[PDB]
């Protein structure tokens, strides 16, 4: 069972992970984290389900292995909120470009976003 | 008589979906129902002569989709679906607020319409 | 004076609509147009010959919020009157008003910074489900 | 330096505006700009001579959830004192605060991720029914 | 005065023509417009600078039957003179004249109680087998 | 009680106009209105304080023949003096009329089972050029 | 051969006998009734043939039964018009639909239309 | 040259038909001619190639489209046709009124054209 | 006055764009404007609440070759100043100035005598590789 | 007899033009039309009481390869003298002359086969900042 | 190897043999020429290749036959400019509508046009 | 990151072409590079996906189209060509002066575009 991948776990001021999904024929805030995730050099260990959940909203569906499950829970700032099956509910303007593409995606990945000038000033 | 909400309930996630595709005289596509299985008509038949659809704004910014939908439609529509037989023979749809925006700048004014099946994704089974 | 809230009930599916069709100073092209339903009415405003929404009607947009705008409009007296008896909701229409806009249509106003270039009126009927609609 | 939202509430209709202006890199389609109402003031903001707002206005785009993001705000003395000065609501900035993007905001600010390319601040007037409306 | 008819024998197949183009109050959209053919000519008609087709050319839209409308027009004699000069048919307008709609064109004059929104002129060529036409 | 037509000559250009206003229940696409000049009049009609149309005016729609379609009237004693005396065709209406649909009007009236939603009666004015075309 | 069924059978004032036609992808006033037509519970008995006559018009064709050819004949307000085989000229305007169906007729029907309040009046 | 009209006679109730179709710069559907059999030209070649019209007002309110049609298509038209032998080289149509006005509002400028089969009805063979 | 090139270096890819629409008299249709890119902006040119471009700029097309025009114009102060402000290439306006046309560009205006029936301003922003193509 | 090209240096903004204007059998789309600003002059040019053009001014087009075209005339020595003293640029015209198409309309030119159907010479006036570019 | 038929071969006041190319779903000056070029009755000998040179530029190529290249020799104003293969260049305006045919051709011939009123004089 | 100019050096006569056909929200056809055989991407694969587009202005009356292609597409176009490997990851097309005009009138705004194969010509093999 897919459990609920919360907005408390985006803590402003910290660095983010950032899951990307490029639909054939979108950015979206995964994770604050307390560093940078690095993979060791040429090395996916999560699958993304784009699932309809409305007239006009969508859900993501993922599957993380324990190997990276591990590691974001070790990276998190919020205290390790990663199951093996979750979800993220995106709102109706994230959701259009989703539901145009018929939910068919081309390519997803994750990046490391940095935090602006005012960044450790927002944490306190 | 009575129009009937069709509200997101009838979108199950992790199962094929009936998306409704609008064209404005601009592309409006929207998950229509969670579906068991596609749906395909008999030899050449179409959709657009068992379903009637009527744009209406209902506010200074909001616009509803209001449909009529014929007998066999409503059978097979209510055989095929994951939720528990939701589509009446009188309905409508809420258009979120960038979907009510086109359909004001075209005057509520349909050039075409249909219905298409999605397939499910990777993860679909297990997420049922 | 008070300017009163020319509310969304004011709007009835089921009849046809009297549409505000407002242009703004700036924008890409000449399909950049937000269009208002303004009032459900039980048939066409038709004014008198050679004049347009301009002669009776003043509009101003002004912010309400971060994201929001609202219009808000000076009637005549003449307009008002028309109004009120073609109004399918009952005598609506006064002569300070103002339409709070979404935020999707507070966009349009708010990146021309609120600078309307003209605006006209349309009558819009009902589809093919409107009597059924209206009950 | 706990940040303090800067509400709605701040935007007084009638009253000429102060808009925020950002644009990010890339993370929005062509014809899209971020434009937002700062700050209702009773008469438009002047800098002195050869100041560029950066010398007193800092932010920072930062998301607060999978969809919603904030921009934070750090004002210096001079123009906290200036804007709290002109402005309709009273006294309401302070030297830390933050503006909640809106869900559409919000989007392109995440596809942008979070890249400013720059930012400014403009005085927009009011409209011909702006002192009727205050009142 | 008397109102001379503006007959049909005016448009000469094979030739360019001379179009009006009638805007009414209310209506649907802005591809709404009455296109009416109104004198086939030699050459384009082009008008002095800074000057448009009101400024010589007054039109009123008149009921004349049940589901017919007239249009009216005076003509200022430089116009006048000009479209005289131009016309394919020989020396056909006079100062004070009338156009007869069918009942598709005055249909839509009539759902806006004649009245006019604005009007202009248009200049059509001729297609591929024209000159063959005239012959 | 034999029904006589009232035919286009009771329509005088130049004159102001009695507009009849008829809308079905369906049958018409959504923007298609019937409107019927009636009446070039002297003057307007009003009507006296709060009496609907409908206690002076009575209609029906019916068929003759497979694609025409006539609109059957009976007009009380008050309402038809009042008419005969602003007229400006002589004396032209009697108790018991009919009105011939055109072509078009009468696929609407077809279409929509002859079945009238509401009907309405409206002065309309006379354009710039009005005075000088009625001599 | 077919016979004209002409604008006379339609009396004004008199109940209307309607012809539906449903294109794929239309009404007709038929015959002036003295009383409506009425099957008996649970009952089609002549045949429809859209077809074009003109650059912008077109014709129906009828086949009618006999059992229907009677029937109509007795509920007709005109004396005795239904023959077996009949057609009715539609004008421009009515041409239109069934020229862009492409004259393909997805239903047809027959249906009873009142008449208004002055009805009986019109009679006389 | 001389413009003949190909005038309604040349639609025959109860045959096939040609179906002329023109899109303005909306839609234009025209019963062309009652053939005897369908029209299909030689592999892959194309009907606009011999086939040239041009449309022009006739009036304040009519319009007329002229046509040239080239000699292989005038042969097989003539050959197909159920009335005696009716296309010649240079023709014209008059449109109807609501036609006419779209036309005048496109100002005559046609995005494409094309001649299509359309068969016979449940009793066309009897109507013959 | 001299008359100053405003010279094609002022248009710099990567940068929103202000462009002039013009509207010839004559013409075809309403799908017949001449687009022209005015100057490259970091930023949308927004006016004063109630005033459009033809309130700050006058224009004259004019001949300057067979096949050529030029658009000369001048320049209120006003515009002028926020033009240069705007300005992504550095304080290119002057009071008085022209556009060179290219063949294509002159052939509308030449068709029509050189006689303008509108302008107005757009803003239109950069694609998806603008960021990049700027550097 | 000598042709001697008639070149862009007698156009010169700011003044008064004589067009040019030719059309062909054919070999054109529907609304391209060819005007071609012939001569800035001082003062419009007027013929003598009924006499047409062709009396004192005759045109030839032919190729000059394989896409371009020029336009070559002889005038008479009245139009001539006239033209020489209407002309801005010093005394250009001469009795044999050609003028050089543009590459489009020495396509149109090539398409027609040369055929022309007709040409004529308009006087167009200066705009509003004319009197000014002079200077 | 083709080679390139310059336009010094179309020389003013000549008549004109025009190259005419109908594309399916084109007018070009070829030679200036001393008279009318008439096969006999009733009678290719060059074969065309529209090919393109640009983003909006088209060239054609032609083969052209001994018999051909004599008569064309013989007739043109310049001197003997015929050879066996050759081509022109088309500017971009002529080349459009050979692009957005996709380059086939229908169609071609070729045409005699005469001189115009200053004919004769142009030739001095 | 620095654009350049594909040019007409990469139109080579006598070869195959492939076609960049572009549609703004009216049609530009431009050849795009002269190919040695055709293009052919893996079952239902779509050039979009590895090819991005940006019409922006040069100058008052001239447009670019730049474009950014992906690695599979560039050394597919590369092998392909017929010209010595002219294709960059980054590169702008100079329109024409009318196709200039139809970009600007559009505010550079494409509704789709895509690559065509476009086979040669008779005299092809021997012009080469
Ligand atoms: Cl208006
Ligand atoms: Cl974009
Ligand atoms: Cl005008
Ligand atoms: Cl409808
Ligand atoms: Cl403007
Ligand atoms: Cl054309």
């Amino acid at each position: 069972s897919y459990v609920e991948l919360k907005d408390k776990v985006i803590v402003p001021g910290w660095p983010t992970l950032m899951l990307e999904i490029d639909f054939v024929g979108l950015n979206i805030p995964f994770l604050s984290v307390k560093e940078p995730l690095q993979l060791p050099r040429e090395k996916d260990y999560f699958t993304i389900d784009v699932e309809p959940a409305g007239h006009s909203l969508v859900n993501i569906y993922f599957q993380i292995d324990d190997f990276l499950l591990l590691t974001l829970n070790s990276l998190s700032v919020y205290k390790d909120p990663i199951r093996k099956y979750m979800f993220l509910r995106l709102n109706k303007e994230q959701s259009k470009w989703a539901i145009n593409a018929a939910f068919n995606v081309f390519s997803y990945r994750l990046r490391n976003i940095g935090v602006g000038p005012l960044g450790p000033d927002i944490r306190s």
